[PDB]
């Protein structure tokens, strides 16, 4: 039936995480550039009549890795395409977000499903393959679900979110990892322009003006079960998906063309299939590249569609974050379910940019369809749910389209870890920023998340909180080295003959098992830190916290490129 | 629940089709040979394709200087997946629109490099062609790649997402740089399979050679280096499937291994100690590999395996698995399920069971695929017609039916020529000619390829010929009289007028004994070079 989105990790232009992608889209945000020459040289390529396009929506740092951390030899990290690496990263961090680890997903039948569309960096060399692309996350974690690269273009990573659903709807599977990444490395490849680029560098989704698209980087994954498993599981949930279907163009003027029969037929039937009212939808995250002959396509099908079962008018927003990041080609998919579920969590729309007048020929008066450029409230009428739709289009014509509906549902003692200690000073530094920004934080549900949401690995600190004021002191003494009596920290490789007592005598055992059981953090801090496994459920009587999006293991900022 | 395979196209080393394939199986014969300096300066070995750079762009309304950027891959599995439609007796009047999905095993760029050749394009050239409905997804999980798309497909149709599904595989090996038991040889080749709905495929009269009744995958996760294979995740794939879609081992007598000549014996001990769990019969489940004739095909593998079985089970027999002398010294037979079967024999069943295979592929990324395969047991002159879109192409076309007829002595002469009438497009050269045995068909294709006059036999340009049809289109007694004739007998006056463009409704020539579809040679393309420019 429904799928639960139980965790969501993301990376694009002008935003390292999905907070700040957040941040960008309610300050209207555009975070396309022109191209360094850190890069490439755009004079050497450029001609307005070669390249005409000079701008692009980049990520950061995409050479950056933490091999360590996987298990990889650093000159192996050298021959491995920057588009797996940084995929093995977001990937993992998804499943902390949801708050799984290496213990809690060892040999989960979880399917990997990767949006993947380009292999410059294999090229340039001359372990790439799209097949070892998708495997590196299941040979790290052991995962058993099938692990399978999807290539349709720009509409990859949506795809791909279709076959996870339905592989967990018919069972086999029970959890699934989907995602997408795209880099443009070369100036040949970025390049191919086939008259598809903006000459302006924008994507005017929407707009009369719109002349092409300018390409993005990105790359973003989601966590999917079913949401009976979820429930049970007591995950927290972004959204459901409640209908999801594919096709194909099939025969058009030109096999990069789209079809409005295609974009229609693929609409309907699953509106049909699926039970599922336009009137009911109020937001569309349109595929809308801004490309001239695209965009009026798009509208008419979607807008056709849609009045076929209403005449209400100008009821449901549309918009294209591409317009804020560009067109992120193999994540582009994924990108716009991530705006979607953020919308919905906030219950906000944000503005879709780069609209000035009204595709000609599109008319919007007398549409069911309305774009919408302010920073507003979601309104919803009644009790109902809000809901919203994704497409994602293909050059080379296969399509997909997704229905998401909003979910909705019925001292203590933080411990953070890390694998070297440069990055657990970095977790730190990030938990008290997500802290700072976050002033509404349960205390509670962020420290069970802290104790059973993350591996336990050999750096290790702790402390007590019972306040967000006290929680953001405890974090600046520990950065600032600042003496503080209710801070502990080890390397645990260090305090292995101080902890043994307690796992072989047995009145040492009982001794400790009273402590958690009467809540006798200090004790139990102490000795964590240390190395010693506490039974974190036995801290919990009558009331169970709930696992909550915190934010994921800091990778080392490690440079890796061409050997 | 069962998924019908209605068609069939293969190319592989040593076998320009499906037919050849099955008859170097039955015969052992092994096709591998020394890579040529033709196709690099030289493992000196390759299971190799014949003539990769011919492609008939003109029939795909593509432009030749188009061509020449086209990988080879491209080509190759568009001319096979086409075929496999033909196979079925599908064209492009009645595909048009069809929610057809397409799944394409492939897992290399060697063309594109060397220089539009995007694994996205290469799966959505026949939907862009045929005007396909249903998704067009590329499959790379290296050599599981085409197992995989079954998978897919398989549950796509099951689920009612589509309607009909083409999937298949291709492989070739351009470069020197991307290249008992000792490691395997590379092989090259293009398989593609046709598959619906059965109740679908008995309800259309379809021709069906066998029905897939389960199918799983899955990972091999964590292993020592990441293209080591996993004992145990083998035997879950396996028992998951059976369990799942309530398959007793005991019911299977053949096993198409991945079999690579590697592996082996994590394999053999997988399976072995599945069926173990649920039988203690010995020895009744033939094992082979077609990588032993053929070389590893890679992304097209699993589909020239599941070919491999599915001809098996339509002569009822089982063929020589080669390069089988001693036992794996890891693996011990005696006390097995399993026997790896040598000879050329009769594959028998007992009390009219239908035969079941099984097809295993394991690719190197550890995405792994196993699918089970259950036997189909379903329950005057002839107006004979043939066209191409040259003369040149009619003319082969003409000498592979003969050849087809020659060799089938047995063909139903009412089912071939009505899969000629409705089963194939009516292009503009065309043939037509009546039979009432196969010794007269034999003679009529004969007399025309020799050229010699025979009065049983038409041929026309449809172009030419445009003035000499329209008394037929649209009066409304010129109509009565073609009825009648169809409606019915002359079948002279039908063959010429539809030699000369005249559109003919087929059905009118059966009242309620009406014939089946069935396999023939399907379009034999203009054979022309094209190479990197």
């Amino acid at each position: 039936d429904a799928i639960a989105i139980v965790g969501m990790s993301g990376r694009y232009p002008g935003a390292r995480n999905v907070r700040e992608y957040w941040d960008n889209l309610v300050h209207a945000r555009n975070a396309i550039r022109d191209i360094p020459t850190s890069r490439w040289d755009v004079d050497k390529y450029y001609d307005p009549v070669k390249v005409y396009c000079k701008s692009m929506g980049m990520l950061d740092d995409i050479e950056h890795f933490d091999p360590l951390f996987f298990n990889i030899p650093p000159s192996e990290a050298e021959l491995m395409d920057p588009q797996h690496r940084i995929f093995l990263q977001e990937g993992y961090k998804a499943f902390e977000d949801a708050g799984y680890n290496a213990r809690t997903l060892n040999e989960k039948k979880c399917g990997v499903y990767l949006g993947i569309m380009s292999n410059e960096y294999g090229v340039m060399l001359n372990g790439n393959s799209f097949a070892i692309a998708a495997a590196r996350i299941p040979y790290f974690l052991n995962l058993k679900g099938p692990a399978i690269p999807i290539d349709t273009a720009c509409s990859s990573s949506l795809v791909g979110t279709h076959l996870a659903r339905q592989a967990l709807i018919n069972k086999e599977i029970d959890m699934a990892l989907v995602g997408g990444v795209s880099l443009y490395l070369t100036p040949e490849s970025y390049m191919s322009m086939a008259g598809m680029l903006s000459p302006d560098g924008q994507c005017k989704a929407f707009d009369n003006g719109a002349n092409g698209f300018v390409p993005g980087e990105g790359a973003g994954a989601l966590v999917l079960k079913r949401l009976k498993d979820a429930e049970a599981d007591r995950d927290h949930i972004y959204g459901i998906i409640i209908g999801s279907g594919i096709n194909q163009d099939g025969k058009t003027n030109g096999i990069t063309a789209p079809s409005a029969k295609s974009q229609m037929d693929l609409e309907r039937d699953i509106y049909e299939t699926y039970g599922i009212h336009p009137e009911s939808i109020s937001y569309v995250e349109m595929h809308g590249t801004g490309t001239k002959q695209g965009d009026p396509i798009e509208l008419e099908a979607l807008s056709t569609v849609f009045q076929e079962k209403t005449d209400k008018k100008q009821f449901c927003a549309i918009g294209s974050v591409k317009s804020n990041i560009g067109h992120t080609s193999a994540a582009a998919g994924v990108a716009g379910v991530q705006k979607v579920l953020l919308c919905m969590n906030h219950k906000t729309l944000v503005p879709t940019l780069n609209f000035t007048t009204p595709n000609e020929h599109f008319e919007f008066e007398h549409s069911p369809l309305y774009v919408n450029t302010e920073l507003k409230p979601w309104e919803t009428a009644d009790g109902k749910p809000r809901r919203a739709c994704v497409s994602s289009f293909g050059y080379s014509g296969t399509n997909a389209h997704i229905v998401i509906e909003e979910y909705q549902p019925e001292s203590a003692l933080f411990v953070l870890s890390a694998k070297k200690e440069k990055q657990l000073k970095a977790y730190a530094e990030a938990m008290k920023d997500f802290v700072t920004s976050n002033e509404d934080i349960d205390l509670e549900d962020m420290a069970y998340t802290l104790q059973t949401g993350r591996e336990a690995m050999d750096y290790r600190m702790a402390f007590l909180a019972d306040s967000r004021e006290m929680l953001i002191k405890a974090l600046d003494d520990y950065l600032a080295e600042m003496p503080n009596g209710s801070i502990f920290a080890a390397h645990v490789k260090t305090k292995k003959s101080e902890i043994k007592l307690f796992e072989t005598d047995h009145d040492a055992k009982a001794l400790l098992q009273t402590w958690i059981e009467k809540k006798r953090l200090e004790k139990v801090a102490e000795l964590w830190v240390k190395g010693l496994q506490i039974d974190w459920n036995k801290l919990y009587g009558e009331y169970t916290p709930r696992r909550i999006s915190l934010p994921a293991y800091p990778f080392a900022e490690e440079y890796y490129w061409l050997p």
